[PDB]
């Protein structure tokens, strides 16, 4: 039982290195995902989407197994809004099944405080065209004040509501139109542009 | 002792697992903090800081542990001088114990050598107020060539010896004052301004 | 044989513990390649190289290992083209042995489908003074379309040909020059300019 005790301890020992790598594990995944962050996005209040994979991103669509693919936290100049753009890929509400859904949903921000709110910037939500030709599908809207969706946010992880167009464009259109490509080597690109302050205009 | 030498192997190398585990949780958590620096700092020599849990950060400060708090290291210019921020919460020298006191830290940085020395940049160092009224507490100042603060840092993870106001705002004035309000759902703004280049201004 | 079973499903464990460090290992070294160049990079297609531990790096490049230095990705524009710099320290080609070569390399970005080809931006290469004086050497050229070199990047991890100055400086003029210093404190800076875009100039 002296070397029984000692063995024990050793058991145990190596358990608490185990718990370690998974706390490590995690904690590397939640650096990646910051590092992501950091790299892809643009602090003027404009974001452009590289969408990668789009038909296994479509398919995998269709089944349950990711709903929405969610873009990386953009910021409306340094220490403006906080926000990040939810494309449905297969439609959502209105345009479920027939149209590919872009909306933008407002994050908490670190300096929400210094802001002032409804959040009343206007928001212009595009789909690029790989060809060169510049005819992008691109709408824009002024937010109102009844909406909620423009409300300070306080859903932490989740974000305010989404808000945006469901029927953005038609997936015949998306797929195969006669204007422009839209989807270049199975690559998709989406562009999000905001007006960082006002002051005077 | 065939097993015996076979044994006496595993707990070494047992061992030897442990020292990466410590080895891998400091590098996690160097990159942490140097992910903060990254995402809350601006290379435009502004420096908003955020600070949070006021209360107990400031009870923390009466006790021993704590002295004062810093900001992430921030840029004047993207290659021009890095300097950081030190509040003391519950005073310094002149101001300790009364008043919150604000001064910024020059570090050394990653291009000393193309900068001149001694720094002449102006600094604006001000507490932002929640309310929107906009009647902040700020002040400036021109660097003195006399003295030694503004000397190329040598002091590396210390910094430069830190200059600013013992004296920036009263204690009672900081927790309750008519003006404005400073500390709002007990969290305090800090802003750091620095005129970037000079040419012929 | 009950106690070995579980003393080999010990091993066994252990081993996968040993798996997971190196894993582990590998990642946290990316994220630190990832840091860094964060950290150090520019996105107005200006680039600020500091090469540090210059006689050693001098020395090494004599020898096989290490055969070039070169720089952390950086971009000409938030999504324009991403390119890194090559100074090989001894020569390449033309200027090996007797001149410091100084190239560009374009790499495969993330936007290169919104982007034209061939690239036909201008570049600026020069080697910075850390006298004050301003004497720094600095060399541009106008891409020519007919090099591969500026065609769109397929290479990946090895980037595009390099294209550049093989005689940039002479080595002796380099070490010790009559107007300028070039290497001060055992340290050397690397500049590179691009023009990040025309629309009307």
């Amino acid at each position: 039982e002296a070397l029984r005790e000692h063995l024990g301890t050793l058991e145990e020992k190596m358990k608490r290195h185990s718990g370690l790598l998974d706390i490590h594990a995690t904690q590397l995944r939640t650096h990646s995902e910051h590092l992501q962050e950091l790299e892809a996005t643009s602090n003027d209040g404009k974001l452009i989407w590289k969408i990668e994979d789009f038909r296994n991103k479509r398919e995998s669509e269709v089944k349950g197994h990711p709903p929405c693919l969610s873009s990386v936290p953009f910021h409306t100049g340094p220490c403006g809004y906080k926000m990040a753009s939810k494309v449905y890929l297969n439609g959502d509400g209105e345009g479920r099944g027939t149209h590919l859904s872009l909306y933008v949903v407002l994050m908490v921000g670190d300096f929400d405080a210094l802001l002032p709110w409804p959040f009343r910037q206007t928001v212009a939500l595009s789909v690029l065209d790989q060809s060169g030709a510049g005819n992008h599908q691109s709408l824009s809207f002024k937010p109102d004040l009844t909406s909620k969706s423009f409300q300070r946010p306080t859903d932490e992880k989740a974000g305010n509501v989404a808000v945006g167009f469901s029927c953005f464009i038609p997936l015949i259109k998306l797929e195969e139109p006669q204007n422009a490509t839209y989807v270049k080597e199975d690559t998709m690109f989406v562009k999000v542009k905001v007006d960082m302050v006002g002051l005077e205009q």
